[PDB]
């Protein structure tokens, strides 16, 4: 199920509620256009993947996070196991988010 975030200290629980599972992160804008326009292929994976845990950062209101992860170029992909950064790769590309995943799954 994918879930939004909105602060810093919330980040933090959502990957303490997250479990162990791998969990994956768009940092990416909601507002703009062209960025949410990959979303319906992120977005989707919440029913597809029901075994992984899936975020989205809004690099708007939530630039405490982003700023967090050094991040310079939206869309960008992040993925967090147990709390810890594992693999990270950014690009409006979505073919690879699958097979990235069959990475660490």
């Amino acid at each position: 199920m994918v879930k939004q975030i909105e602060s810093k200290t919330a980040f933090q629980e959502a990957l303490d509620a997250a479990g162990d599972k791998l969990v994956v992160v768009d940092f990416s804008a909601t507002w703009c256009g062209p960025c949410k326009m990959i979303k319906p292929f992120f977005h989707s994976l919440s029913e597809k993947y029901s075994n992984v845990i899936f975020l989205e950062v809004d690099v708007d209101d939530c630039q405490d996070v982003a700023s967090e992860c050094e991040v310079k170029c939206t869309p960008t992909f992040q993925f967090f196991k147990k709390g810890q950064k594992v693999g990270e790769f950014s690009g409006a590309n979505k073919e690879k988010l699958e097979a990235t995943i069959n990475e660490l799954v």
